[PDB]
Formats: structure tokens, sequence, C-alpha cells
């Protein structure tokens, strides 16, 4: 059975207990912490591409009101985010299983942009998700996995200084 684990869940959970925030910029900002995934149970010899996307966890706009995040009352449907291809893709199962798959080069933006960067809506909550796509073979297959521990709200600047302090402490 294909197994997907989050690396450094210890640390993600500290961020999650505070409500995590990720900066978005017009040019695109890399994530901290970085999503790193442990994968076992692939065919060492089969070909796979890793995809990362961000699910809108709810349909609301969030605001930091008197030291607390609180959702708006006017939900709107959220169009799905674009997919980021891990730059090691396509690659053999052995490649993906020899070390945690690290999405260190994805950039989060608030503006529709050339290529690479993934556009999110500021003040929406997101749940990172990967797709593992078996390619080249006769039988295409997709395995998907969400990471609730890695949920964050997209922000143009940090609101909760406890997040700011954790970000620096651990970078
Ligand atoms: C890098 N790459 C893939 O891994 C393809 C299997 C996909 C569809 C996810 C690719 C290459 C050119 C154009 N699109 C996607």
């Amino acid at each position: 059975e294909l197994r997907v684990g989050l690396e450094e869940s210890e640390l993600w959970l500290r961020f999650k207990e505070l409500t995590n925030e990720m900066i978005v910029t017009k040019n695109g900002r890399r994530m901290f912490p970085v999503l790193k995934v442990n994968v076992s149970g692939l065919d060492p010899n089969a070909m796979y591409s890793f995809l990362l996307d961000f699910v809108a966890a709810d349909n609301h706009r969030w605001k930091y009101v008197n030291g607390e995040w609180v959702p708006g009352g006017k939900p709107e449907p959220q169009a799905p985010s674009c997919v980021y291809i891990h730059p090691d893709s396509p690659n053999f199962g052995a490649h993906w299983m020899k070390a945690p798959v690290s999405f260190s080069k994805v950039k989060l933006t608030n503006k529709l942009n050339g290529g690479g960067q993934i556009m999110l809506n500021s003040l929406h909550k997101y749940e990172p998700r990967i797709h593992i796509v078996r390619v080249g073979g006769p039988q295409r297959m997709i395995t998907s996995h969400c990471f609730p521990e890695t949920q964050f709200i997209a922000v143009t600047a940090y609101q909760n200084e406890e997040i700011t302090a954790l970000k620096i402490k651990y970078n």
C-alpha cells in the first residue's frame, strides 16, 4: 500500500495550534515551514510526478479581530488553485522514496503571474494537498493526500506576532 506521511509534523502542529499564516506577494513568497512528505510503497521502477495544490478549506474571508481570527458572514464559492509540479518530476519511485519530497521552491502569490507561482486569495484558509501521478506506464493512476496539520491563512503581512516569532525561531 502507498503510504504518505508529513515530515516534521511536531513543528507544523505548533504553527497550527496558533493558526498558521503564509505570506503572499505579487512576485511570490516561498513557504515556511516547507511541506516535506515521506512516501513509501511506490514501485521503485515506475515513473511518477508529484503535484501540490491548495484546497480552500472554507468559502469565507477571515479577519484578525482583537487578537483572534474570525470568519466573515458572506461566503463565496472558491475556484480551485493551480497545481505546482515538483521540479524533480517526472522521476522513478526510488528517487521519491530515498529522501522526504520537499516543496521548497513553490511560491505563493496574490496576482495572476507568468509561470511557477501559485495564486491564492488573501485572507482565505487553505489545506495543502498532493497528488502522486503514475505517468509513462500503460495504467495512469493518481493518489491524493491532504495535510490538515499544514492548514494556513494566506496574508500579505503577519497578523499574529506569535506566528512571526515562531517563523523566525525555527528558520
Ligand atoms: C513536468 N510534467 C509532468 O510531470 C506531467 C505529467 C504531468 C501532466 C504532471 C509536465 C511537463 C510538460 C507539461 N506539463 C507537465
